[PDB]
Formats: C-alpha cells, structure tokens, sequence
C-alpha cells in the first residue's frame, strides 16, 4: 500500500465572493442591487462586448489565414501600441528603445511574469503593495518567492490619501526592493496620488533605489487616457529602470480572453534587451507564447484610424458615465438625507470607492435593503444606475 | 541597476536555424525542422470546423465576463469524454476534476506548482531523448528532473527494457511523465502491453503517472491513441493528465489545454482541485476564452464536430502516407540501410537516425534543414520535394 499522493491535502478555505453571488442569486426581492461586481456594467446591467470588439473579431475573422505560433513575446504591433498607451507616441523612452513589451495573459500574467523574472534574476526579495490591498498581488508574488509587505496609502475614516504616512511607511523599503503602485484607478479606494504626489514618489526612488512596479489595469477610467498616464510617465521621466503590468481586460471589455502586458524599461537599450531575454525565459517555463485572440483585437483596433475612434468614443462614455454616477450618487444622498458628507466619492476615480460603511452595516444592507456590498464596504459605481439610485441610497441612509 | 548585472540569456537555436533557413537562397531547400503541422502547401491554415466556430461565437456571444479559475465548464466536460470516453465509469463517478489551461504548457505549469506547494513529489521523470520545454517548466517550480531510459537509437525501438530498468529508481511520491500518443521527438509509442505493464508498476512502486497528451488523434485516431491514458485511469489511483488542443484543433496561438487531476474518488479529487485552483490564482488567473469556446462549439455541435473529425482524420492520413512514401523512396534511392521503422512510429515526428555531422551536411550541402538531433518532422515532406529530399539524405550517409 502507498498514501495516495493527494490524501493529505486539505481543501483551499470557500471563496467569501462566490458564496455572496450565491446568496444574491437566491434573492427572491425584486428591487435587490448588487454593488459588489468586479467587472463593468452598463446602464442596463449588462457587461456587453464592445462594438468596436466586435468589429475587429469580425475582420479578424475574415482575414487571419493561420493561427501557428508567435514568438514568447506575442504580438510585435500589439507591443507597439502598448508602449505608445503607456508613454506616449514619440516617446523619448521609446525612441531610445529603452523599453522591451511581452504580451501576457492579462495583467494578472504581467504581474506572474515579472515576479518569477525578478525572483530568477536580481536580488529582489520584497514587494511593497498599498494598504488596502488587492488581495492577488500576495498570492502571485509569494508564488516566486518574493515576501511581500504593506505601506500606508488610504485613510479609510478621513476617506483620503494619507500622502504623509505612506512616505514615511517606505522609509522601511530598501534599496533594491520593489514598490507597486497602482497607475490609475487605485483598486479599490480610487484614490490616486496629484501629479505632485507621483513626481515626489518617483523623485523618492530614485533616492532611495527601489524599483517601481506600475500595475496599470484602468487606463481611460479615471480622466482620460493621457491622464492616466501621468503618473507613469513622471516615474519614467525620472528612473533608468521601471515595470509595468498592463490590462486590456476594463478597457477593450476583453476581461475572458486574457489580454495584458509586461513592459521592462532600462537606463539603455542594450540593458533592457539582456534583461528581456530572461523575461522571455520566464515566459518559455511558464505557458510559452501568449494567447492571440484578444492581443490581436487590440492591435486591430489600436492600428485601423476608424476603429481606434470608434473604441476611444466607446471608452469616454464609460468614463463619463462613472463620473456622472459618482456625482449622482453624493448628491442623492445628500437628498435623502444622509447625516453626513459624502464629497469624497467625487473625488475618487474609476469604478471602485470604499462606502464608509462598517461590516455591521453592510450586513444590514444586505438582510434589510437587498443591496449587496462587499465586506469592505467596497462598491463599485457601474453597478448604479438612474433607476436604483434613489433606492439604493435611502437604504443607506437607513443604516447610517 | 536592479538590471545592470543580468546574463543574457543563450540564443535560442530553434530560431537560429529559422534564421537560417529563411536566409537561404536556395530553391530547393526543405525545411524538416517545423514544430507545426503544415499541409500539402506549406501552410499551417485554420480549420474550416475552428472557421465556423468562430463564425458562430461573433454572433452568440453577448459579453466577456470573467469566467471561474477552470474557465469554461463545456469544454472540461469535452476533454474529460475525449481523455476517458463517454459514459466512462470514471466519469459516473466523478473521480476527474479539469482546469481549462493556456496550452499544453500552461497545464504542465499549473500541475507542476499544485504539486511543489500542495504534495510530498520533489522529482519528475521524464523521457531521454526529452522533450526540451519540460525541464524548464518542472525546474520552475522547484522539482528536479530526471531522466529514464526511453528509445533506442541504434535499432530505431523503444528500449522498453531500459525504461523498466530506469524506473526502478524512480521513488513513491515521484511523477513519472509519459507522452500519451505520438511520442515527441521519436514517434516510438508504448504498446497497449506496454501501457498496461508500466500502469501495474506505477501501482506497485507508488509512482504517480503524469501523461502529456498533445497528439490525440495524430496516431492512430482517438479512441486508440487514448488507450495507454486509460490503462493507467484503470489502475484507481491518482493520474494528472496535461492536454493541447493546439495541434489537433490548429489552435496553436489561442493557448488551448487542459490539466485534468484524477483520483480514487470525487471527494479526493475535490479537495486536491481547490488547490489546484489556488496555483491557477496565483499565475494567470482565468484562462483565455477564444480558443476554448472555439473546441467546445466543436465537440458539442454534430454538424462541426463531423466537420472537425474528418479534417484531424485527413492529417493523420496524410502523415501514414508520406511516412510510407519516404520509406519507399530511400529504398529506390539506394540507401544503405533499413528504415523501415519510420513505418511503426507515430504522429509527425521521427528521429532521422543522422548523426549531427550528417544533419550538418545535410543543411550546409543540400539545404535539407533537420533539428540538430536529427528530428524530421514528415509533415515537411511533399511528393513534390521527396526524390531530391531522399537523394540529399541517401547521400550523407
């Protein structure tokens, strides 16, 4: 007889998100709402493809005679464009040839890719994220081997970016550790650092010499494409080496076909070509070549004049309409009678802001309201519309 | 620099000798070398069942959502009927548990951190001559590779002697890797004898088996090219199974596997797929969409599913065929020796039996570009470029 080589594992602990869609589900109220969704939704409750999407499948379609093997690096245009997104068309930084692109399964990918490149090849041992946390970057980076640790970012009670503490939190980060920073859209506060606020951070590593990790999932979403980037773009100005993770899930609305990058910059080019050949060495032991369908969307959409204006028109809407909902929001509160201010939520940017409320409170709104939230107290705007945004906030009101 | 002092990493000499290879002027020159199918053409073009697929899916599909960690619950259930067959009683009784993957690749990825983090298994063995990317994939998560006894190059057979004997070392708690069908580089497969002999032993020794199953239906079809898979499913233990539909779908750039665990009973094999669906978390999260749908539509639709067989069965023959042809043609050519076990091995893939020296000439004198350990891959070979292709070779020897 021999144990069988599965017998001593104990199952992975139930997913709290599934379980709460479940409960949701079995909601026999009508008027329920669920503001705890991860991914857009329209004013009409759906996560529709997006037209533009649709029109570069249906060339895709019509025009792809092969689908053999790229290269590890995916997609040379689709890599072009990237880079142009992040730092913009007629880059120094890409006149020097300064960056190298791999396309990768999301930005989820990126961030794996970049982990085990730097687990295998520098001294890197720890990875700073922001307080609150998304809950993946943990779970990928320990995969490496890479400890990670937290600094100071969201004062929940004051609803702001605590600037102050969270320098002083990194005066613990070593040179030679990694920073992350969220490039727009912090997941899940919304709140983001002023353009003074990033050039001081990218001013500090340089002081300092950590390498900045830019994880860059919402560009568009918060003021505009240009203006995402700012941020980006301030640490580029200033730093010899940076990485960013890149997603096209939110923003082509391409969440289930994997579509992300990870973008080495070093000080020359001969520097960041050495370094990215073991980025691709990482990529050969992990899935190999990326997946093409959704790269070879944005590249179509990105690269065709037409269709690029078509997206970028697609795209401003959703933006706008998460800026109109946040105003709408405050504003209906203040309405019906909400005993305390709420400005903050227009100051945030993208779809995700925390609510304020305790875990208590959450609760009620779930067993008393039918309004879904999660734990945290995260919600996420897209999820409101015209039609349950009177309701939804007198139930806030109501637990207040 | 956080990057200043980092070794570049060694050239790539696949893509080397495609360098190579486009550079050469020659009109004449045959290119053995290729990984991918390619029809009578040259060409590697998508099928016409993945055309219509793809048709269907840009007018059904409504949104992109993210699906779960194990992606697209249709294309599991397709897999598990392809892996065990219908109305298995394997899968009555709810012993598999599948996780769509980014290729075959990703699935080896994902098998090999499910059992570094979550089991006792430090060492992987694998076939000599191995199959490069494996090494790479199992050191990457910490588990040492080693090699067992496979094919006899001299006489051109599986050394199943040897093989037995090398797995005498292999240890309770190990993994054991075997290619399922169309074994890559050699072609030389295990008899259906043979897979049940290597399936007794995993039980008595305590090995857990690791089939990587990347050619099913370029063998003999199917069904048998499944067979040694389910001989070792037989056993009632614990099996791992790394799928690709890259090559019997042509899906390679849409990343399309599966890793599918197997244990003695569903219970088992649910605590042991949670965690499985962790090491997925932790890498890339959900697997790509496109090319999944795509083989579900497929299987599940009669009319594309036909549609599909036929083409996977016209490769297959097409590759009987020239093995034949090359066959007969070193023969007319007056090659001094046998080659007649290019005729009993299996899928697009055979060992030449050139030494490197000839593999060199062979480029360098007549343009005829194998991989360096003397790989061809038949489906290279036309009527048309066979004569000259057979006289280069004769001629080396």
């Amino acid at each position: 007889h021999h144990v069988g080589t599965f017998e001593n594992i104990t199952a992975a602990p139930a997913d709290p998100i599934l379980g709460l869609a479940d409960l949701f589900r079995a909601d026999e109220r009508p008027g329920k709402v669920d503001l705890g969704i991860g991914v857009y939704k329209d004013e009409t409750g759906k996560t529709p493809v997006m037209t533009s999407v649709k029109k570069a499948e249906q060339y895709l379609l019509e025009n792809e005679t092969t689908k053999t093997y790229l290269g590890l690096d995916g997609l040379p245009e689709f890599g072009r464009c990237t880079q142009e997104l992040l730092f913009g068309k007629g880059s120094a930084l890409i006149n020097d040839k300064r960056a190298r692109t791999a396309q990768t399964p999301g930005g989820s990918g990126a961030l794996r890719v970049a982990a085990d490149f730097l687990a295998k090849n520098t001294s890197v041992k720890r990875v700073w994220v922001s307080n609150p946390s998304w809950p993946n970057h943990k779970a990928i980076f320990n995969s490496a081997g890479l400890e990670v640790r937290e600094y100071a970012y969201y004062d929940a009670e004051n609803h702001t970016l605590d600037f102050d503490a969270l320098i002083n939190s990194l005066n613990e980060a070593q040179a030679g550790d990694v920073v992350l920073f969220h490039g727009c859209c912090h997941n899940p506060t919304g709140a983001d650092p002023t353009l003074e606020q990033w050039q001081t951070l990218a001013q500090l590593s340089v002081e300092k010499g950590w390498l900045p990790l830019i994880d860059f999932a919402y560009q568009g979403f918060g003021r505009g494409l240009e203006e995402d980037a700012e941020g980006l773009r301030a640490f580029a100005a200033m730093h010899k080496e940076l990485i960013v993770a890149s997603s096209y899930s939110k923003n082509f609305g391409l969440y289930n076909e994997r579509v992300g990058a990870c973008t080495l910059v070093a000080a020359d080019s001969e520097t960041v070509d050495r370094a990215f050949s073991q980025m691709k060495a990482a990529i050969r032991a992990n899935y190999s070549s990326p997946p093409a369908h959704g790269a070879s969307v944005v590249a179509t959409i990105l690269s065709n004049d037409a269709l690029r204006a078509i997206w970028e028109q697609e795209l401003t809407d959703m933006r706008q309409r998460i800026q109109r909902l946040r105003q709408l929001f405050v504003n209906t509160l203040q309405e019906k009678g909400a005993n305390r201010d709420f400005s903050f939520i227009i100051k945030q940017n993208g779809m995700f802001s925390f609510s304020g409320l305790t875990k208590e409170q959450v609760l009620r709104l779930r067993e008393e309201f039918g309004v879904y939230a999660v734990a945290s107290g995260r919600v996420n705007v897209a999820g409101m519309t015209p039609d349950n945004m009177a309701p939804l906030c007198e139930a806030i009101v109501a637990v207040l």
